[PDB]
DNA sequence: CATGAAT
DNA sequence: AGTCATTCATG
DNA sequence: CGTGCAT
DNA sequence: GACTATGCACG
């Protein structure tokens, strides 16, 4: 991991902490070796305010960072025996990279405070952009660390010229590193103080301590959702930050980011980020459920390369899980081979499967050609990607979703898709329906485990408030055998779940003899069918046995509801109400922009269809006409002045090839201009009169319900 | 590893002995777990007739192999205390998969003899193909295994639905695995017998032992390099296959194809197939130096995708070399970011770096889109590649190649571009040249790593037969240090050669005082220079430490040529004649396709354009003949059939658009008739005349030498 | 012992 | 994101 | 713990 | 091609 320097000088040498191994291999490339080492980060740092001390010491990361800075930890920190004068903070300029920046200084706030307090800790400043005039003698480049400092340099020695966004340290080698952010004649650090002890402390333990409220609270007050942030313009040299506004700066942009763009779904189309970029990638490829599968790889290196610029296995790993129907309610991708089991043993890796978009997530892209929702620049800007899918059925509900965030996390179990859409349906016509009404359409969730729920006073309280706690039971059967005795067979388990670990669990209770009576405790379960078996000794209590399962296993587990999504770029607690009327919201706009599209559409043709009506009528003369002109643009002038055409009919007149000569049927003609009528007259209609979209939004509803509806594979009680 | 049967049975259990741990995943979920248990193979198995038995004993897939199977090793071995009735080999349908199989069957026929004796070893038998869709609920699957059953198979009334054809067992969900390959009623399988102890002894060893040049001869009389071989029509349950037969079949098919298609060069491009794909591929995705690079996630997993059916990692390490300027004399890929060093520090992954082909690489796919080449069907006959580039420079001694087949290695240094060209020059006007003439122009090659290269015969006696010893010696200065004292510098060393690891075991010299003089051994090297220093104790003897250094480390090293590469489908050891004269045969073939190509197309516009001068005079006629005809097509017919244009003609006035009859300026039109006549003429003089041929291989081969030539890095000196 | 496409 | 095994030919 | 997108 | 660490919130 440690590349050291060649030779020991505290007064001038210098640890870079490098974000990754990638990136630490071009810092070790690019460096001085004479006075420069190189520690890289495997991935993210623990959390030295979070976690306990018997965890804090066994942390390699933080051992070999103690070792060779040689000076000691905390309570013994000898600031004349460390090896460096400079400690220099290195990430990607992302948020991740401003997390790790975050959970270091934590660390050295807290273990090495002489170090921080006498300004030896610094962070290196990578550029965002390089312009580069191709060639120019060698390549004319200069760097660029600001919106503003790029603005300047669209002048400069050249114009039309190429300009690379770095999204990270990875993309940037030796020379480059060394000329922007390495070598001390030109490179830009900030140097970390402290301003006031007291006010840095409270900093350091709302955003790291494991008080989780004063963080939601800190996130509330200070992260501001709804706008942007200002650019932060770029001083040179050496500049001085206190640890207090560094601490904020950075992990509330990190906050910001993962509550937004990672953890949590959009309430509309039930989406993260990265599941959105993976259907609109694959749908955008043709990778659809009518045609071939394709090589996982390939699917998965587009979508990292076009929409989502962070880890194939990330990528793959949100694939594959779209693909498995113990996860997924109603899955979205279809994948050949091996993509897991409930015992949750590795899928095959993506040089072995292949994959596709399922046919119901098709409905999600449905209409997406139509603009009909909202598109945003990919992070290079060269694509556009949908910052929401239309979403012909309700998938927040339907599939639920399960993240972690920042100061928020998020627990939406999956439901029945006709269930959801019957709830949606009435509340379509009754705006104002209260869950107790919603409930005779939803009653509850419905896992692709099936099992039993327990709990219908609590179902009512997440369903009103987005929070509950409901029991997830196990469905269980007794079967007789040899011996008169007994065996308790378990066909379905509670969601999410690890088959194996349960069946391990089990057989531990046996073990220790916990309860008395288990004999044996086989998984029987196969390609066909889940089937685990407890059998029995000779006349022992089924009930005593069973009961205790449920009790101190994971037969039984209690489901805790979290329901947690972005509305309006702000992450919202939320029941049954919000999330349907937010989706009936959204279908509104989809199908409103959707009946737009169309009918401009269908008004051209008609304009078109009007011009070639009247053209066959004066054919011979409008021939002789364009011949008697100069060019095209003559013949278009002409046939306006002479005949009244629009540009539009004008246009459209000239470009067409001789042999449509062949069909001049103006009956066909007019058959299709009434048909163009009666369809801008529907679509106008819809964008008319509200009643009328909402029956449209139904009927569509409906149509989807009736192709995919499946039966509740979970069932109901009351009393938990 | 291993995952055992639930319940012990000697009688009829079953080991699966998967090739791949995800397939062993598929295998695990697609079982019977009452008797069949699963061992997946972490890959290549080890040779048990050439590795030592140190080394046997210690390898853990063995081991675990022994140890599972309850019975010993042969000598101690208890055919008796076996825990399993069959052993069965479970590998992909591919040559890789045929390797393992033949590397099993040796462990078992030389440390298990008995059971392989008594028939209790089996082989997969998985399906090639796969066929059929009904959609959701199908009735439409059937399984085949021979291009026969195929045929047959395509045979339902019903339609033409989807054809799938498997690449290993990684594509097969767990369902497919039980029905085709593992439930003992449907399956088919091989069992191994031993019909000749003395026939199968001579078999294993020829294969498998340390002798190469038995098993080159071997593959010389029985592998057919320009043939195929016509499927074994395929039987039911079980059936019996000598261990004679077996391995013959299955390590023939593996030593061809790495021999062909993995491992060794074409004579003419001088690529192996991965890198011909990477190459292709890119150019195809318009991935080339002019455009921005481009994620090597993205390239990768489309070579992976449309080309090549291999690991990604594979691929990206190739793609990797080919942009490294110490391995490569002239790259054929650029990569933004850490793409490796000369300590071979390993290269970003494959998510950080991004990539394009160079410049020259442009030169290798030079008119690909013109015919030029032979192309064939991709792996899944979706999608055409070419066997062999263009290659408008002779890469094959440029970039060298360094690769092992079976019975075959491969040794080709680099060489300097401009030499090379010139001597390829020179032999197209002397086609009977001879080494001394040739070496006037190529005197030996050209290290991208520099150095010096001793032995000026053994450089002859590569050129002239194929094989060649020459030293390849760092390149060294001495420098005068202060108080009586001097220090060896290295600036260039030995192509292949780790400097990391070099500096390494010079140091070891110090530290073990092998020999006496070395003060300090420190690696000076930086960004911009390769500079290595060994400083000298105060009067050490330079000459004899630098000559131990010389000897006893790669500070000096030999290099064998071996030049192997393959000409007309065949591994064929070749000097710088067979190797130049196959290169001018090639471009010779390139350039004539190219100008038939260039041609054939000439023609075309000019009878189109001959067929609108002629349109003008009747363009009255033309017009009443289009709108009186049913169709495009009539109208067609109308005009050749009235006018006596042809259908290319036809084709073009027909498509005209209307505003083309503004234009009636026949000058411009007969000014291209003209220039199309010229170059017609200058092109069938190419064809017409091998003069005029060579004359323009000529002329493009020194445009190549002008744009792309650099100076000479290694020295070269007579005496080695 | 290490080279470079493969498992 | 870095590790760790094997094949094959060769000196 | 173990969940699931990130480093 | 498997294996290992971390953050983040929540029972
Ligand atoms: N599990 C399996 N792995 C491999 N395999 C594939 C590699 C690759 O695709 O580039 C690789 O670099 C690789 C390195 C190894 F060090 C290695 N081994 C360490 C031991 O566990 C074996 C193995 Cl095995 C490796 C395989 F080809 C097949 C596999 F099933
Ligand atoms: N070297 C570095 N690795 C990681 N990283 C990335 C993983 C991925 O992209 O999916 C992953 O699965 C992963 C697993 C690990 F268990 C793991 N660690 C074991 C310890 O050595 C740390 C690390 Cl670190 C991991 C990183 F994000 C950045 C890196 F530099
Ligand atoms: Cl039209
Ligand atoms: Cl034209
Ligand atoms: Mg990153
Ligand atoms: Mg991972
Ligand atoms: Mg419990
Ligand atoms: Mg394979
Ligand atoms: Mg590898
Ligand atoms: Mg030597």
């Amino acid at each position: 991991k440690l590349t050291p320097a060649q030779s020991k000088n505290p007064a001038k040498n210098e640890l870079y902490l490098v974000e990754g191994d990638s990136a630490g291999g071009s810092a070790k490339q690019g460096r001085d070796r004479k006075f420069q080492a190189i520690l890289p980060l495997r991935g993210k740092v623990i959390n030295t305010a979070k976690a306990k001390m018997a965890d804090i010491l066994k942390n390699e990361e933080i051992n070999t960072m103690i070792y060779t800075i040689g000076a000691g930890v905390g309570a013994d920190f000898s600031i004349e025996d460390a090896n460096y004068d400079k400690i220099i903070i290195m990430t990607d300029a992302d948020t991740d990279g401003a997390h790790i920046q975050t959970l270091l200084l934590t660390f050295f706030y807290r273990y090495m405070r002489p170090l921080v307090e006498a300004g030896h800790v610094y962070i290196a400043l990578p550029p965002l952009y390089k312009m580069s005039k191709g060639k120019g003698k060698k390549e004319e480049v200069a760097y660029a660390w600001t919106d503003g400092e790029l603005e300047e340099l669209r002048k400069q020695f050249g114009k039309g010229a190429t300009l690379q966004r770095y999204k990270g340290l990875g993309e940037m080698n030796a020379d480059q590193l060394w000329e922007t952010t390495m070598n001390p004649e030109t490179r830009t650090l900030i140097r970390v103080t402290i301003e006031d002890l007291a006010r840095a402390e409270r900093r350091v333990n709302v955003l790291m301590g494991d008080k989780v409220e004063p963080r939601r609270k800190w996130i509330e007050d200070n992260v501001k959702f709804t706008l942007e942030e200002a650019t932060v313009f770029h001083m040179s040299n050496i500049q001085n930050m206190s640890l207090e506004d560094i601490m904020g700066e950075r992990f509330g942009r990190y906050s910001k980011y993962i509550i937004q763009d990672r953890a949590l779904p959009d309430i509309r189309d039930g989406l993260k980020p990265v599941q959105r970029r993976i259907l609109y990638s694959m749908n955008k490829d043709s990778n659809t459920f009518d045609k071939s599968y394709r090589k996982s790889a390939k699917s998965v290196g587009n979508i990292m390369g076009n929409f989502h610029p962070h880890g194939d296995s990330s990528i793959y790993d949100a694939m594959v899980r779209m693909s498995q129907n113990w996860k997924n309610r109603e899955i979205l991708v279809e994948m050949h081979g091996n993509n897991g089991s409930m015992d949750g043993d590795p899928p095959a890796a993506m040089r072995y499967t292949e994959a596709r978009l399922s046919e119901i997530a098709g409905y999600l892209l449905q209409d997406i050609e139509k603009k009909t929702v909202p598109f945003a620049w990919n992070f290079d800007d060269t694509e556009k990607e949908p910052t929401v899918l239309p979403a012909a059925f309700p998938n927040l509900l339907v599939n639920g979703s399960t993240g972690i965030s920042a100061g928020y996390a998020t627990d939406i179990p999956p439901h029945n898709l006709a269930e959801v859409i019957d709830a949606a349906v009435y509340m379509i016509d009754h705006p104002t329906a209260k869950i107790d009404k919603l409930m005779e359409f939803l009653p509850g969730p419905d896992f692709p485990t099936g099992a039993i729920i327990q709990g219908r006073d609590e179902i009512k309280k997440a369903y009103e408030t987005g929070k509950g706690r409901v029991v997830v039971r196990s469905k269980t059967e007794i079967e007789k055998l040899k011996g008169g005795k007994e065996q308790i067979v378990i066909t379905e388990i509670p969601y999410e779940i690890n088959k194996a670990n349960l069946v391990k669990k089990i057989d531990d209770v046996r073990v220790n003899n916990k309860v008395a009576g288990i004999a044996e405790v086989r998984d029987e379960s196969d390609r066909d069918g889940l089937r685990i078996a407890i059998e029995l000794k000779k006349d022992a209590n089924t009930e005593l046995v069973l009961n205790y399962l449920f009790k101190y296993t994971d037969l039984q587990i209690n489901y805790n509801f979290n329901m947690v999504a972005i509305d309006n770029f702000t992450p919202r607690q939320v029941g049954i109400v919000p999330i349907l009327s937010s989706y009936i919201a959204h279908r509104r706009e989809v199908i409103l922009a959707r009946s737009r599209f169309d009918k401009e559409k269908a008004e051209k043709r008609l304009h078109i269809v009007e011009g070639l009506i009247r053209v066959i009528s004066i054919l011979d003369e409008v021939i002789a006409l364009i011949r008697a002109s100069e060019n095209k643009a003559d013949a278009k002038e002409n046939l306006k002045v002479s005949y009244d055409f629009t540009e539009e009919q004008a246009e459209a007149i000239v470009t067409l090839q001789l042999y449509r000569l062949t069909n001049t049927d103006v009956v066909v003609l007019q058959e299709e201009e009434a048909e163009l009528r009666e369809k801008i007259a529907m679509l106008a209609a819809i964008i008319g009169d509200e009643r009328t979209m909402y029956n449209l939004m139904k009927k569509e509803l409906r149509e989807v319900k009736k192709k995919f509806a499946t039966p509740r594979l979970s069932s109901l009680e009351d009393t938990a």
